[PDB]
């Protein structure tokens, strides 16, 4: 029923159009579109907790988390709530994203509007990195693009 | 209490970042910033409706308006929930922006997160144009710099 959509854009080649549409208050996010300007692989894709771009992506913040967990896979139990895994690029680095997620919202507690999502340069390890960064960031690194997630017609 | 941030960019040189802050829920909003590049003399300032920038600051949309009024003054009961009226820019071309608004909000039914802060070209006529698009924008003309509205620490 109501939407969200988001441009990614960053100092480099990272650039798509990330769009987000949810039927009901409690039923599932759907979150699709496409991104280019990636490596071929893996790349972490998280909803971050401020829609903050004074200073580019990294003004962002951390993950969004508003119920205070640690970090995982989308399908953990343990996830903060922007904790929506990774993302394929293929040889020509396109990233065809097509996501269903239950766990973050376009309405309530879990709202991701006016946050930030952010597509980074490796894998989300999904906490299994076995060090601190991984329990935390899922070891993405770097911020390669970003957007404020807004309201879509 | 609760803080928003938004960054201004256009197609041009016109840039700025602009916050807002609101102490309480049903309170008024502090809106202030600065914006550079742009021509001396008064520009409009709205709350446009859709936070989405695909089309730069076209998709943004019209002036939100939920209550489905007509266009003023931030004076007016004749406005958009988003009619922030005018900003001044200086001979150096830097307008101070300091504004406050019962108004708008940044939580409930009013809420300008997620949706896309734009100045315009000229200025804002405030509904007394003597024409249609006076009553509808305001005749502030072309959309000069954008960005989305987003949650703020
Ligand atoms: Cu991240
Ligand atoms: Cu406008
Ligand atoms: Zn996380
Ligand atoms: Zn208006």
């Amino acid at each position: 029923a109501d939407k969200a959509v988001c441009v990614l854009k960053g100092d480099g080649p990272v650039q798509g159009i990330i769009n987000f549409e949810q039927k009901e208050s409690n039923g599932p996010v759907k979150v699709w579109g496409s991104i280019k300007g990636l490596t071929e692989g893996l790349h972490g894709f998280h909803v971050h907790e401020f829609g903050d771009n004074t200073a580019g992506c990294t003004s962002a913040g951390p993950h969004f988390n508003p119920l205070s967990r640690k970090h995982g896979g989308p399908k953990d139990e343990e996830r903060h709530v922007g904790d929506l895994g990774n993302v394929t690029a293929d040889k020509d680095g396109v990233a065809d994203v097509s996501i269903e997620d239950s766990v973050i919202s376009l309405s309530g507690d879990h709202c991701i509007i006016g946050r930030t999502l952010v597509v980074h340069e490796k894998a989300d390890d999904l906490g299994k990195g076995g060090n601190e960064e991984s329990t935390k960031t899922g070891n993405a690194g770097s911020r390669l693009a970003c957007g404020v997630i807004g309201i879509a017609q």
